[PDB]
């Protein structure tokens, strides 16, 4: 359970983060990407990039990646009061998408990098353990649906 001020850390830095949504889901799905090929195997509509230029210059990239953040907004703004949100979210990725908890940890630390590289101001030390525990606490919660479903 993330504490009331540990939830303003997160909520201040991600209101940083709204200010060009669209960049932070570039940079994100991007660093993901190159970061853990076998990531990028599971998109069917982005499969075909190959380099860096190529998925900077995706408009098709650039739309999932403001999908992925607003989703992911609207459930850091409940502040662990999420059930509603991670319910599709659980069902769509364990059952349709078949994406592994450990992908999850892998998106979870390029949020943290990205958050890193244009917030250094609101994103101390502080700020980066607030939001780990933010994005520990998405993917527990996400887990036990998984383990409901047999993922
Ligand atoms: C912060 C974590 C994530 C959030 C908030 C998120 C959110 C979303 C949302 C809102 C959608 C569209 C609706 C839906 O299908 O449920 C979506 C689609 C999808 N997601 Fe995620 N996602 C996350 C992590 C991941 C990861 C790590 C992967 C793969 C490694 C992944 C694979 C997919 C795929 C394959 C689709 C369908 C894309 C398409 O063909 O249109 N997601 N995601």
């Amino acid at each position: 359970v993330l504490s009331e001020g540990e939830w303003q850390l997160v909520l201040h830095v991600w209101a940083k983060v709204e200010a060009d949504v669209a960049g932070h889901g570039q940079d994100i799905l991007i660093r993901l990407f190159k970061s853990h090929p076998e990531t990028l195997e599971k998109f069917d509509r982005f499969k075909h990039l190959k380099t860096e230029a190529e998925m900077k210059a995706s408009e098709d990239l650039k739309k999932h990646g403001v999908t992925v953040l607003t989703a992911l907004g609207a459930i850091l703004k409940k502040k662990g009061h999420h059930e509603a949100e991670l319910k599709p979210l659980a069902q769509s990725h364990a059952t349709k998408h078949k994406i592994p908890i450990k992908y999850l940890e892998f998106i979870s630390e390029a949020i943290i990098h990205v958050l890193h590289s244009r917030h250094p101001g609101d994103f101390g030390a502080d700020a980066q353990g607030a939001m780990n525990k933010a994005l520990e606490l998405f993917r527990k919660d996400i887990a036990a649906k998984y383990k409901e479903l047999g993922y």
